[PDB]
């Protein structure tokens, strides 16, 4: 599945925010506007024993170009909470569920 960072409007959110995948199934992010971003999960809140180090970008490791792109593969299923560190405050946030 595809999720832009940053509307086509430049209204900073994850589009789309909620969305449900497939255990192995791909997440593609692609620097879209509003830029810098990036994707980090929350550790308290994804599936026990998930490493969040192995699906998230670092915090401090930013896309600051036009079509940049993270791309991420889950499996365990659950619900996975998501974030842009520069810009959680703005509610640029996302949960995603693998069914
Ligand atoms: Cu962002």
């Amino acid at each position: 599945i595809d999720v832009l960072l940053g509307a086509d409007d430049g209204s900073l959110a994850f589009v789309p925010s909620e969305f449900s995948i497939s255990p192995g199934e791909k997440i593609v992010f692609k620097n879209n506007a509003g830029f810098p971003h990036n994707i980090v999960f929350d550790e308290d809140s994804i599936p026990s024993g998930v490493d969040a180090s192995k699906i998230s970008m670092s915090e401090e490791d930013l896309l600051n170009a036009k079509g940049e792109t993270f791309e991420v593969a889950l499996s365990n299923k659950g619900e996975y909470s998501f974030y842009c560190s520069p810009h959680q405050g703005a509610g640029m946030v996302g949960k995603v569920t693998v069914n």
